[PDB]
C-alpha cells in the first residue's frame, strides 16, 4: 500500500536524526549489479578473479559457483535442505582460497584494480549520514576484508558506519589460512543479526530503522533491533524479476527493480535529516 | 573473443548499406525491461493491465503466469516437455482476451494510456535505418496489434518496417474472436523462420545481418536467412542473469546485461551505413 509506506516514512521524519539507524546489506544493494551492460563483480568474485588467483584454481571456483548456484535457485528444495548445500558451497570456496595463499598486504591492490561499483549517490548517502552521526550497519555475506577495502578506497568508511561480514582469517606471514567466527550465508541472517545483540543494546533510543537489502534473507536483517517504532524496508530486485516480483511487493515496504542508485533513499533521507 | 566480434564487423562496413538486413525481437529487446525502478509491461501485460479487461478476469491472467512462469523456467524440464505447456499457457490467455470482447478501436487509447517504453536510442536507431532503406524483420510472440500501436505512436513505423507477430482475429462487431495464423512462441522462432521464407527470398542480396534478442531461443530467427556471409547476434539479458550469462557468452556474439538503450546497435550502424 503507498499510504502504509507514507504514515511510515512520516514517523521517521517525526522521529529525525537522534531515532535513527540504518541496517543494510552490502553486495547489490550499495554495490552495483551490473554497469555499462556488464555484470559487476560482488566481493567473492573480486578474489575470484584477481591475479593472485591461479586459472586453474578460477575455473574450479566457477564449477562450484555453477553447481551450487543451482540449487540455491532450486524451485522445489526448502530452504531446511538447501541450507546444508550453500554451507558446503562456502567451505569449499573458502578451501580453495586457502590453498592459494592470498597475502592480507595485497587485498588493497586487489579491490583497487577490480571493475568493482557502488550505486549512483552514494557518497551523499554515506556523508550525509555522517553529518548527522546516524548508525550505519552493514550486514553482509560477503567478505569483510574486501568489503572494507571498497568503502575505505571509495572515502566512505566513516566511524558511524560498523561492518560485520566473512573476515579473513591469516596467520604469522600475513597470509589466509580461513575464516574468523561464525559463517554469514544468505540463509541465516536472523541468527546473524541475533548473535549481534550487543551493538543493537547501545542503540535503544534508536527506534526509526530504515533497512535495505536485496534478497528475502535479507529482511531479517533488524530481527535483534532492540526497540522498533518505525521500521522502512527497502528491497533491491536486481535479479529473477518476474519470478520474485510479487513475494518482493509483498514484504518489503518500497521495491526497487534493476535500480543503480540509492536516490530513492537519499530523497528520504533528506526528509528525516 | 572480441577478435572474432571484429572480424564480422568489419566484414558488415565493408558490405555497407546494400547488403544488410535487420533481424529483431521485439519485448525487452526494443522496448524496456524497467525504468526507474519499475518492470515496463511486454505486449501481453498492455492489456492484462488496461481498463478492458476485468479486475477478475486480470486476476485468473496472474494465476497463469505465474504457473506457466515456473514451468518455463524449470532446470529440470527439457524444452519437449515444456513444448506443450507453453502452448496451454497461450491457448488459455488468450481463451480469456476473447471473452472480454476486446474491441479493435480500443486499441489506439490502451496502448496510448500504458506504461510502454523503447529503449534509449531508439529514434536514431530507427529514422537511420529508414533513411537507407534497410530491411528490419521483427519477429515477436507477444502482440502484433499492441506491437504496431507501441511503434506507430513512437513514430517509427517506417515502411522498412516488417512485423510478424501474433495478431489479433476480430469479427463483424469489430471485437477480439482468436488469433490469426500459426502461433509464434518463444519455443519454436525456427518454425516461425522457415515459416516466412518469402520474405527472406527477396532479401538474397543482404547477406550481412544484425540479429538483435534476449532469450536463447531469439538465436533461430535467422534459420530462414537465404545468403548469410556476415552475422552479428546481439543480446539483450535483463532476467535471470547469474543462471544464464555463461550460456549468451556463449552463443551470442555481444551480452549486454540489464542494459536499457540501443547505443551499441546505433555506434555499429554508425560505422556501417
Amino acid at each position: 500500500n503507498p499510504t502504509r509506506v507514507e504514515e511510515i516514512i512520516c514517523g521517521l521524519i517525526k522521529g529525525g536524526a537522534a531515532k535513527l539507524q540504518i541496517i543494510t546489506d552490502f553486495d547489490m544493494t550499495l554495490s552495483r549489479f551490473s554497469y555499462k551492460g556488464k555484470r559487476c563483480p560482488t566481493c567473492h568474485n573480486i578474489i575470484d578473479n584477481c591475479k593472485l588467483v591461479t586459472d586453474e584454481c578460477r575455473k574450479k571456483l566457477l564449477q562450484l559457483k555453477e553447481k551450487y548456484y543451482a540449487i540455491e535457485v532450486d524451485p522445489v528444495l526448502t530452504v531446511e535442505e538447501k541450507y546444508p548445500y550453500m554451507v558446503e558451497w562456502y567451505t569449499k570456496s573458502h578451501g580453495l582460497l586457502v590453498q592459494q595463499a592470498l597475502p592480507k598486504a595485497k587485498l588493497k591492490e586487489i579491490v583497487a584494480e577490480s571493475d568493482v561499483m557502488l550505486k549512483e549517490g552514494y557518497e551523499n548517502f554515506f556523508d550525509k549520514l555522517q553529518q548527522h552521526s546516524i548508525p550505519v550497519f552493514i550486514f553482509s555475506a560477503g567478505i569483510g576484508d574486501v568489503l572494507e577495502e571498497v568503502i575505505r578506497q571509495a572515502g566512505v568508511y566513516h566511524p558511524n558506519v560498523k561492518v560485520v561480514s566473512n573476515f579473513m582469517d591469516f596467520d604469522e606471514t600475513g597470509v589466509l589460512k580461513g575464516f574468523k567466527g561464525e559463517l554469514i550465508h544468505v540463509f541465516n541472517k536472523h541468527d546473524g543479526a541475533l548473535r549481534n545483540t550487543e551493538y543493537f543494546n547501545q542503540l535503544k533510543d534508536n527506534s526509526n530503522i530504515i533497512l535495505l537489502g536485496d534478497s528475502q534473507g535479507d529482511l531479517r536483517m533488524a530481527d535483534g533491533v532492540a526497540n522498533v517504532e518505525h521500521i522502512l524496508k527497502i528491497g533491491y530486485l536486481n535479479d529473477r524479476v518476474d519470478e520474485l516480483l510479487e513475494k518482493y511487493m509483498d514484504s518489503y515496504d518500497i521495491v526497487l527493480v534493476q535500480d543503480e542508485s540509492l536516490e530513492v533513499a537519499n530523497s528520504i533521507l533528506q526528509k528525516i535529516l
